[PDB]
DNA sequence: AAAGAT
DNA sequence: ATCTT
DNA sequence: AAAGAT
DNA sequence: ATCTT
């Protein structure tokens, strides 16, 4: 399918080549610098080319947003099924220690699920998927050598601020959590767990339309939650009393 | 001065190279994307040479945050003075005209010694914004070699650059909303270069930023704008 | 602009 | 967009 | 974690 | 970190 091609070739193109700096029109390059500022950047980078040469081989089309804070990072159709879009997002974190549980942070519970046309490139119900590439990698402290500029000829003695990327494509509500991601910035916060857990869709939800009922009506501080619910089983009690 | 070679510098470095995409060890190139983000990450990554360049020139040591969402970019100090460091921050803003940087929090280490800072707010002497405006600008999802560098298309043109202080081009109009950060005055490249701005000096600006309040209705019963806060001090700050 | 989006 | 305390 | 930082 | 509505 799309999705097994697609997965099939990012773990592929991962194990294979690493990203190692920024290069200009000159042929100089830069190196990269420590935060998830820099490797969300860079994985998304990455990721572009791959996700459009298998969305092209199976026949959609790929559009990313023409406008700036409108999710998705990628959307994916066929001409002929407006309605059956493919939201792509890709969401990155990193380890300390190589494999202990990470959590990512799945974007706003206050957009496009609660309007239609929110921050989104097309409406919400054209879509019938949504899909999150996540990318892991282990932190690794930046070097007095990271700070000079090099030429293609020393390409592979660029030091990397990081290590050990492993990456997963999964459903959103399968990974979805039952925690906010963020405060100020409300986000949906996905599970916290191991990257195997990611992979298998260990989550917490059991369905899509639970994972959705569940984040349309959380409130947005503890406080304005704090007669409704503040975690799964609260809401499933919540839900089995009558939504009060 | 270190300041004015890191302005020669800077503007030198902008002139002769331009970004164009990332590369692998193995010598693949993926360009740019039009995300706010990519061009964010873009021109700190470019800046980090040249300013540990001109820092050593002049005996500075160069440390970058070693913890994640703390200010500054960059903090330089020579190891004679520690008490006397310098803070370099890198923004960005686009164009298609007048132009406004989010300056960073006005909540964190303006108000707090050492909240989201590398080291003691009271530690620097100076406090630098590096800003980079650039002008936004298709099937550029695939990959390059070394010898199509000059074929790949970029999502930005015209690239101007100035450092100037922090206070300089500080406004008196919040920047953004839920992540209450320092807004710059709205204003042409030109002004910023010169430092045309609305603060009479740099004890005004922090004394302004840190008696903001953070929403309209807290403000409108104190001040919106300089001229009410000038008000508002006058009243005896209240 | 103020408020709230990625 | 994701992180710290 | 929640709340508020970059 | 900075953008949109
Ligand atoms: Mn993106
Ligand atoms: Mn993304
Ligand atoms: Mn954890
Ligand atoms: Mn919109
Ligand atoms: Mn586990
Ligand atoms: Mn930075
Ligand atoms: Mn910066
Ligand atoms: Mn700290
Ligand atoms: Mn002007």
């Amino acid at each position: 399918s799309l999705r097994s091609d697609l997965i099939n070739a990012l773990y592929d193109e991962n194990q294979k080549y690493d990203v190692c700096g920024i290069i200009s029109a000159e042929g100089k390059i830069y190196p990269l610098g420590s935060d998830t500022a820099v490797l969300s950047t860079i994985f998304e980078l990455f990721s572009r080319p791959i996700i459009n040469k298998i969305a092209e081989k199976h026949g959609y089309i790929v559009e990313e947003p023409k406008q700036q804070n409108h999710y998705p990072d990628f959307t994916l159709y066929k001409p002929s099924e407006p309605n059956k879009k493919i939201a792509i997002d890709i969401k990155t974190t990193y380890t300390n220690k190589e494999n202990e549980k990470i959590k990512f942070t799945l974007g706003g519970y206050t957009s496009f699920i609660r309007n239609n046309t929110k921050n989104i490139v097309y409406p919400f119900d054209q879509y019938i998927a949504h899909w999150i590439i996540g990318y892991v990698y282990t932190r690794v402290a930046t070097r007095k050598s990271s700070l000079k500029t090099y030429n293609i000829n020393e390409l592979n003695e660029i030091p990397k601020p990081y290590k050990g990327v492993k990456v997963f494509l999964q459903d959103k509500w399968v990974i979805a959590g039952d925690l906010a991601g963020s405060g100020n910035t409300t986000n949906i916060g996905s599970i916290h767990a191991h990257y195997k857990d990611f992979v298998e869709g260990k989550g917490i939800f059991d369905s899509e339309d639970e994972f959705l009922d569940y984040w349309r009506n959380y409130e947005r501080t503890s406080q304005l939650r704090n007669d409704k619910y503040n975690n799964i089983s609260e809401y499933r009690n919540w839900i089995y009393r009558g939504r009060k």
